[PDB]
């Protein structure tokens, strides 16, 4: 008997801890649902959504390979594997990483009591190119910033593991154990909001992979001239399935430094171009790992501290309307309503919103970090945290925090012929484009045709931008002098 607990690593291919298993003896595939556990950041309801779709291909995968998938529901993980082993009587427990913290203690206190116990616990990398630990400078401390830190991740004198094949057949330990504890991803009323995302995603690794090629032998090739595009399938849309481990980042990043050298020697500018870009897309997610580990504290706390006492407003309606949708900006507002009806957002987008949040408005960067998380259909952790950190400035590579960027001119940039704002912005969906993103200039008789009623159906900008650099110039003013003591 061998136990192989699943916690975000989803997938039968490339699964160092499974195919360990397998070698050592029959398997227990075991799955424990413990929110609870995880604080103030419970998975949300789309991310729950995503989880239970998720669960039940890999559970499938498992049967076709001969074992099934062996589901807790507890209070404590750790726990729950005690109970399972002293009840199986498996001798060892094989498990991948985790690096956000809650995940990083939970893991500790398992080695030490399960260990501490007669129990054998072996750990490996599932979800990353290389351990944050691999990747350091010279002197060999930890790099303070993403380019330094990429620059090494691509030059290792090492290659990272190549994807190893799933199991062929897998024995099953205690088949009796198979009818285990329901899982309850849903309530009713969620069950209702959850409705329409069957009909654009399907969570778990078949479908991952299936993704993962749609994208390498179509959209990557324009993917460096599609980052201004707001709402297309012009990026890959793996974030999802990259966040349970449902798709080895290996895996993508072989596929992608293939295709690298053979438009290398086609002399493809466009697609190196590309890859380039996309391939800093999986270093920043390595890169969010590689932070939360060497700061274990990230997702609370700032790693600069610099902006220690500066005044941010906690104005709860200012909340409610960035919430809503409801800051007077065409293009904020359309991405609060995207994310709000689909859990979805374009990183372009991320960052427009979550900058004028910071900017604009003020609010704590916490706030907006838990609202995404509670929303995002790829909440994670870890790029979450980086996320928000980088757009608020409290990270090494931050740009500069005195800067106010105007949804006006990131609607003319991305979203040039208010596609967008019309899309996610009914009530705005018969504004000509001269004031699609600046509805609050425009002439009486364009508002009147096109039914906007400023200040009802849509309303004025809730802060101006001039009325915002004057709030941050006499915020800084401030934490200056609060500095000084
Ligand atoms: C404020 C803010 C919050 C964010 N929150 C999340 C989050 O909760 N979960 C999440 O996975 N990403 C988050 N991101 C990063 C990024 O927006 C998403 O990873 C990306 O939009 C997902 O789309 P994609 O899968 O098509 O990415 P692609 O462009 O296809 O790139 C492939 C993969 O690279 C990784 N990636 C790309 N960009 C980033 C980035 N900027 N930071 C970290 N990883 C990146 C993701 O795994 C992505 O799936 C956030 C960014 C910001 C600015
Ligand atoms: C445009 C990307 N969409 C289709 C919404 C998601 C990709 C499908 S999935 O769930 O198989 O990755
Ligand atoms: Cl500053
Ligand atoms: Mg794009
Ligand atoms: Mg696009
Ligand atoms: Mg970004």
């Amino acid at each position: 008997c061998s136990i192989v607990w699943f916690r975000r690593d989803l997938r039968v291919e490339d699964n160092p801890a499974l195919a360990a298993a397998v070698r050592a003896g029959p398997v227990i595939a075991l799955f424990v649902w413990a929110p609870e556990e995880e604080g103030h950041y419970h998975p949300g309801r789309v991310s729950r959504w995503w989880l239970k779709n998720s669960l039940a291909q890999l559970d499938s995968s498992l049967r076709s390979l001969g074992t099934c998938l062996i589901t807790k529901r507890s209070t404590d993980s750790v726990a729950s594997l005690l109970d399972v082993v002293k009840s199986t009587g498996a001798s060892q427990i094989f498990f991948n990483h985790l690096y956000d913290p809650l995940s990083l203690v939970r893991d500790h206190r398992a080695k030490d009591v399960l260990t501490a116990q007669g129990i054998a616990v072996r750990s490996f990398n599932a979800d990353l190119l290389y351990e944050p630990w691999e990747v350091t400078d010279e002197l060999g401390r930890p790099f303070s910033m993403f380019a330094a830190f990429w620059e090494r991740c691509l030059s290792m004198p090492y290659d990272p593991e190549s994807p190893l094949l799933p199991p062929k057949k897998i024995i099953s330990g205690d088949v009796s154990k198979c009818v285990a504890d329901p899982l309850v991803f849903e309530d009713d009323s969620e069950k209702g909001s959850n409705a329409l995302l069957a009909r654009a995603w399907s969570p778990g690794w078949s479908n991952g992979d299936k993704a993962l090629t749609t994208f390498i032998n179509g959209p990557l090739l324009e993917y460096s001239k599609n980052r201004r595009k707001a709402d297309s399938a012009t990026t890959s849309f793996l974030s999802p399935h990259l966040h349970f481990g449902e798709v080895s980042v290996r895996k993508v990043f072989h596929l992608v430094r293939i295709k690298q050298v053979a438009w290398a020697n086609e002399g493809n500018e466009a697609g190196e171009e590309s890859v380039n870009l996309f391939l800093k897309s999986i270093g920043l997610r390595e890169y969010s790992r590689y932070i939360s580990f060497n700061h274990p504290y990230s997702h609370e706390r700032p790693l600069l501290g610099h902006l220690k006492f500066f005044p941010w407003a906690v104005d709860e309606n200012y909340f409610k309307a960035w919430r809503q949708g409801r800051t007077g900006y065409p293009l904020v507002d359309a991405g609060m309503r995207e994310l709000w009806a689909t859990g979805w957002l374009h990183d372009r987008i991320r960052v427009v919103v979550s900058s004028f949040f910071v900017k604009v408005l003020q609010l704590p960067w916490r706030w907006g970090m838990k609202y995404f998380w509670d929303t995002l259909l790829d909440a994670d952790l870890e790029s979450d945290a980086l996320g928000w950190q980088y757009i608020t400035g409290t990270l090494p590579d931050s740009r500069e925090f005195d800067r106010i960027d105007n949804p006006q001119f990131e609607g003319y940039k991305f979203d040039p012929n208010g596609e967008y704002v019309r899309r996610w912005l009914p009530e705005l969906s018969r504004l000509p484009t001269d004031w699609i993103h600046h509805p609050w200039n425009a002439p009486e008789s364009v508002l009147q045709a096109a039914g906007i009623e400023l200040g009802s159906n849509y309303p004025l900008p809730i802060v101006g931008l001039d009325e915002a650099k004057a709030r941050l110039h006499e915020a800084l003013s401030q934490m200056w002098q609060l500095e000084a003591a």
